[PDB]
């Protein structure tokens, strides 16, 4: 019934072969001690471009036909998706345009430019960039690259699930952050197809959690009050495909506070020597919050460190 | 090679296997992923061994724990003593806590406040004394004579070397087809342990050491044929600021270490920046030495189209210093 299947993920594994490589997943001393169970950290912060998003973007772009590639590609993002698309464009020789707001974090702009794609600065908000993307699609015929709501993107993300089970046969739980739901949807399909006894559990911020609201509600729903330290997961409404998949496969979704995200970031950097952005600390925030204690005690749990694209100045600011 | 080592060197594979047994269920294997950035730069497969993520933030828990756990109950009751301004202090202090052993650690006045704090938080009594290492050694000597405590050497000890060597076993478990292992050197305990483990299992693997240009007693000794002191000045790689190598470690290194290369302060800094910004891990200067050698071009003949492990030996550096280097 689902719009993505295990075969799509195995196709992605084939496309990524020799181009995108497996990230580390070591046991954590600190988290294992705190949580009274074995906690493993999946280092997607050490994936190319500093987050997992290269996987889905590279799978989508590589899966394009020659004629589709020649049309050029377009995206809108002021962070991790921008970088994933840009590098994929360089790796594949595809012509790319990435739209951002008029004045977005300078670290992310030069990184996106350095990765090859043309950056177009436009608008005072994300709505305005989508509008500009809409113009670029209509006027230039470029192919839009969705950040989550696309079967190839979901399939790319799912390669992470394969790696997890390759490295740790007897895993009990996989804890995953959610924005639009591509990461968890992909991982869920991979994990549940191979071993459905493994629990797949999502995490979002209290301040903004469209997917969680949808999950609780039983239909696609919007939820946002304000932004979050987990800015990569600041998504008010989930994808159509990703919600469909999450509704069926995900075992639960928990919410964590801004303080819990902060604490998790501090633990990861201070006690695990791992640089994470807010969204990359969400899963570990859930672990430290106590909300997963019944699942994790005396068991084996993988926590996704989804990204590390944050300035050290910002890390210092948050640590205090 | 295993037999040659066992007969002719002061530490051998058996000692490393004993250490594995003492550490089992207490000290766990650290990650060793492939690095995108370093593999791209080096035109070969580079893997990073994350001892920065070991208990206490460096590998030094391994040797300390093995040494302390190896003591008889009578020896443990005498209490122990060490001197260090950082990683060794933390390793000894935690080991004492884990084993219920009474420990006294002498640190120089003006050792970083986070490091002194970290050593106090575990268990051991911290004695602040002197403005240099020699001063803390002098106080240790007083404590040993007056209190009868057992001194815990930071490298020049068979049990410490053997504990360090468990890293070698993990490398071979995770990457049996590794070609090279690149290891920082201060006193030589880390590399001596690793070399014994690696060369005993597959002697075709190259084990190469790295030290700072600014201070490299082990390198000087290796190139001259006798124990020799070298120190020009301090270094970013403070964990490897050791002007004269150990006796046991020099003996092992001269037999089993293929080469020792030197890196500049700029090279260390560049490597720290790469690890932090491109690999998202916190490393201290000494933890970046092996990667500095790799980026320097000084290992280029060994690393293309091959599998190379780089030891990230420690992560005990203040966020302010990291933030300064990055910023
Ligand atoms: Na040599």
């Amino acid at each position: 019934d689902l719009p993505v299947a295990i075969e799509d993920i195995l196709e992605a594994k084939k496309r990524l072969a020799g181009k995108i490589y497996k990230t580390g997943m070591p046991r954590s001393n600190y988290f294992s001690e705190r949580c009274k169970g074995e906690i493993f950290l999946k280092f997607e912060n050490m994936q190319r471009t500093g987050s997992f998003k290269i996987r889905g973007a590279f799978n989508k772009l590589s899966s394009l036909t020659e004629a589709e590639k020649r049309k050029g590609v377009v995206a809108c993002s002021a962070g991790n998706h921008a970088q994933g698309v840009s590098l994929s464009c360089a790796m594949l020789g595809i012509d790319g345009k990435v739209v951002m707001p008029k004045g977005a974090p300078k670290s992310k702009v030069a990184a996106t430019c350095d990765y090859s794609a043309e950056v177009v600065l436009h608008g005072d908000n994300f709505n305005d960039t989508i509008a500009k993307v809409s113009e670029i699609v209509e006027t230039e015929g470029r192919i839009f690259i969705p950040p989550y709501d696309d079967p190839k993107v979901i399939a790319g993300q799912g390669t992470i699930g394969l790696e997890i089970m390759e490295d740790l046969y007897d895993v009990d739980n996989v804890i995953v952050p959610i924005g639009g739901g591509g990461l968890i949807a992909g991982i869920a399909i991979a994990i549940k197809s191979i071993n459905p006894t493994i629990k797949v559990i999502g995490v979002q911020a209290e301040n903004v959690h469209g997917m969680a609201a949808s999950y609780y509600t039983g239909e696609i729903t919007t939820h946002r009050t304000t932004g979050t330290l987990a800015d990569g997961c600041d998504v008010s409404r989930p994808g159509n495909l990703t919600y469909e998949i999450v509704r069926e496969l995900v075992d639960d979704i928990v919410l964590v506070s801004e303080d819990e995200i902060r604490n998790s970031m501090i633990a990861l950097i201070q006690r695990n020597k791992v640089i994470t952005e807010g969204a990359g600390a969400l899963a570990c925030a859930a672990l430290l919050s106590g909300k997963l204690d019944s699942h994790i005690q005396n068991r084996k749990t993988v926590s996704i460190i989804s990204g590390g694209n944050i300035d050290l100045s910002r890390v210092s600011q948050i640590t205090g």
